[PDB]
C-alpha cells in the first residue's frame, strides 16, 4: 500500500541511516567513498556516494553522524546515528519537555533531543548550507534511526524555509514533542517528513503519551516481522495524530523489532 | 543445487543451531517450550519442540547447548553453541593436534575440540541414549554453528555405530582434524554429515591447512550474500577432500559472512 518509487526511497535512506552505525569511517577525510561492514548499505555503495563532513561525539548529547553527497540519486544526505547502546538509552531516557518557542508557538520538545541539536546547529547549518550551494539542483534529505531519527526530525523543522526543501526520513524514531509540535511537524511546508515504524517497536512508543508527548502524522508502518524482508505491500500509511492501529497499539512492545527496518539497522555484523 | 526437502532440513537445523545462542531460558527446565528472541528460530517454535536437557558452561571448554525433543519432525536434536564472542575466539585459537586413535587410528583432532567433547561425552551420551530409548522411531541429529559445529562433528563421529544413526549438520564449522580424520568423516557409516559453509566465511578456513588440518567431503556452499535470503539454487555441492571452489578460495575472508547461515546466527537481536 505504497508506490514502488516511495518504497525505494524508504529502502535507500534506511541504508543511509544504517551507514551512520556501520560506516568504516567516523573520522573520515572529506571525499572518501562511503562503505559499510557486513553488507549494511549495499545500495549506498552502488552509488557515487562520498563524504562531505563527519562528526563523532560533537556538541553535547554525543551527536554522531555524517553528511554525504550522492551523485547517482542526486542527493545531499545528512545522517544522524542513534545511541551506541540502544538497550542502555531506552532505560535512562528522560521525559522532561522544554518550551521550543523558537520553532513554533506553544510547542514543547523533548529537552534532550532539542538541546542536542542546538549545540551542533550552528556548525551543521553551514555545512549543509555550503553543500546546497555547490549543488543547488540536488535534493537535501535528513535521515536517522532511533535517536538519529529524532535528531533529523528536529533538524529538519529548524532549517526548513531558508531557500530549499528538506525531506526527513526517520526510522524507529521516538516522540519528540507535545501535541502542538506534532501538529507543526504534520503540516509544515518546505519538505515532507516520512516517519517509519516497524511492528511493535518500543522506541516509537516513547516517551509515553502519559507524559504529554505526541506523534506527527502520517505514520508508515511496516507489518512484516523481524528478520523478514520487507515488500511494497507490507507498509501501511496511517493518518491521524496519535492514531492507533499501527505501532501505537496497547500490546507488549519489542526491542529486536527496533533493529529491523528493511534490514539490519542499529548494529553491525 | 539441493533438493527441496534437503533445503528445508538445512534451514531447520540452522535455526536449531541459532537457538543455542538466543534461547530465552538457558537454564531452562526440562519440558519447557523452545523459543528464541529476535525471531531467531521461528521454525523451532512452530514445532512441538521441548527441552530434554540444557547444559551451559559445562565440561572443560565451556560446552554450552541443549538436547531437544521434536515431536512434529520426529527428531532428537543435540545442538551445540559456539563461542560467546566469536572475534576473541578466532584470535585465541591454538592449532595443537592430539591423537584420537580411539575414534580412528592415524587420526588426530584439534586438541581443544576433542578434549572439550570428552569432558562431557559420558554425560551427554547417556542423555541421548535415554531419549532414543523412549523414542526409537525418532531421528538423532547433532547440529551446531561455529565452535558448536566442530563439537557436533566430533561427537557424531564418536557416538556413531552404537545402534542409532547420527546425522550431523554443521554451519560455518572449522577444520577439526588431519587428513586421516577427514577421510574417516567423509565415508563413516551410520549417519550423514552435512558440512555447510557460506561465501568467504573465515572460520571454515581455520585452522590453516599448513598445520595438518583437512576438511571432510562434501561441502554445501551457500554462495548468496550476507543478509540475503537463501534459495535452494544458491547452495552448491562440492565433492573432494580439501576441495577448492566453495569456501576454500584464495581471497580475503570475512567475519560477517560467518553470522549469516539462512539467517542471523551466532548473535541475537
Ligand atoms: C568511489 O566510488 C566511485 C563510484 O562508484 C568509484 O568509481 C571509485 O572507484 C570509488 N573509490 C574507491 C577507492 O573504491
Ligand atoms: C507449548 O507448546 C505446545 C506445543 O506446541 C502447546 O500445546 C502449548 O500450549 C505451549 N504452551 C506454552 C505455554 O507455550
Ligand atoms: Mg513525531
Ligand atoms: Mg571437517
Amino acid at each position: 500500500e505504497v508506490s514502488q518509487d516511495l518504497f525505494n526511497q524508504f529502502n535507500l535512506f534506511a541504508q543511509y541511516s544504517a551507514a551512520a552505525y556501520c560506516g568504516k569511517n567516523n573520522d573520515a577525510p572529506a571525499g572518501t567513498n562511503i562503505t559499510c561492514t557486513g553488507n549494511a548499505c549495499p545500495e549506498v555503495e552502488k552509488a557515487d556516494a562520498t563524504f562531505l563532513y563527519s562528526f563523532e561525539d560533537s556538541g553535547v548529547g554525543d551527536v554522531t553522524g555524517f553528511l554525504a553527497l550522492d551523485n547517482t540519486n542526486k542527493l545531499i544526505v545528512l545522517s544522524f546515528r542513534g545511541s551506541r547502546s540502544i538497550e542502555n538509552w531506552i532505560g535512562n531516557l528522560n521525559f522532561d519537555l522544554k518550551e521550543i518557542n523558537d520553532i513554533c508557538s506553544g510547542c514543547r520538545g523533548h529537552d534532550g533531543f532539542t538541546s542536542s541539536w542546538r549545540s551542533v546547529a550552528d556548525t551543521l547549518r553551514q555545512k549543509v548550507e555550503d553543500a546546497v550551494r555547490e549543488h543547488p539542483d540536488y535534493r537535501v534529505v535528513f535521515t536517522g534511526h532511533s535517536l538519529g531519527g529524532a535528531l533529523a526530525t528536529v533538524a529538519g523543522a529548524d532549517l526548513r524555509g531558508n531557500g530549499y526543501d528538506i525531506d526527513v526520513f526517520s526510522y524507529g524514531a521516538p516522540r519528540v514533542g507535545n501535541r502542538a509540535f506534532a501538529e507543526f511537524l504534520t503540516v509544515q511546508t518546505g519538505g515532507t517528513l516520512y516517519r517509519i515504524t516497524h511492528t511493535n517497536d518500543i522506541v516509537p512508543r516513547l516517551p509515553p503519551r502519559e507524559f504529554g508527548y505526541s506523534h506527527s502524522s502520517p505514520e508508515y508502518w511496516i507489518k512484516s516481522g523481524t528478520l523478514v524482508p520487507v515488500t511494497r505491500n507490507d507498509i501501511v500509511k496511517i493518518e491521524g495524530i496519535d492514531a492507533t492501529g499501527g505501532n501505537n497499539q496497547p500490546n507488549i512492545p519489542d526491542i529486536p523489532a527496533h533493529l529491523w527496518y528493511f534490514g539490519l539497522i542499529g548494529t553491525c555484523l
